[PDB]
């Protein structure tokens, strides 16, 4: 149970998560 962004940045549809550490997609 990582975060959303260890190995797939999801923000290019809706996979993220509440766990934004990821510097590829402007998440808020
Ligand atoms: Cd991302
Ligand atoms: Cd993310
Ligand atoms: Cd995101």
């Amino acid at each position: 149970p990582g975060p959303c962004c260890n190995d797939k940045c999801v923000c290019q549809e809706g996979g993220c998560k509440a766990g934004c550490q990821c510097t590829s997609c402007r998440c808020s």
